[PDB]
RNA sequence: GGGGGAGCCGAAAGGCGAAGAACCCA
């Protein structure tokens, strides 16, 4: 499995809420291609990876790429939820915050909580 | 092959689409 660690539900919800709000004043990449490219460019502040992705090889490269680029990533249950959170009309396998907008402190705390796992 | 990244089809109702719509480059 590409899921490297278990993420508590409340942290997932905090993450998705944060992503929704970041959409208002920041910049977000949505979809595996954009996300991957943003990561490769050194731009990702935080990446989201749905846990219910099939086939897994769609997002299976992400954890390790994020590690090489020193990018914190979090897992969320469903691509449906992620899609709603990034504000598109279809499911979404992975995403990234590129610019935290006004949520600098909230994002920082979130990534610390992630590292805490 | 490399980008772009939410539109596209349709009279409407609908449908498709980040598991990638227009569009750009080769």
């Amino acid at each position: 499995s590409y899921v490297r660690f278990e993420v508590p539900e409340d942290m997932q919800n905090e993450a998705l809420s944060l992503l929704e709000k970041v959409r208002e004043s920041g910049k977000v990449k949505k979809g595996t291609n954009e996300t991957t490219k943003a990561v490769e460019r050194g731009l990702a502040k935080l990446v989201y990876i749905a846990e219910d992705v099939d086939p897994p090889e769609i997002v299976a490269h992400l954890p390790l790429l994020c590690e090489e680029k020193n990018v914190p990533y979090i897992y969320v249950k469903s691509k449906n939820d992620l899609g709603r959170a990034v504000g598109i009309e279809v499911p979404c396998a992975s995403a990234a915050i590129i610019n935290e907008g006004e949520l600098r402190k909230e994002l920082g705390s979130l990534v610390e909580k992630i590292k805490g796992l």
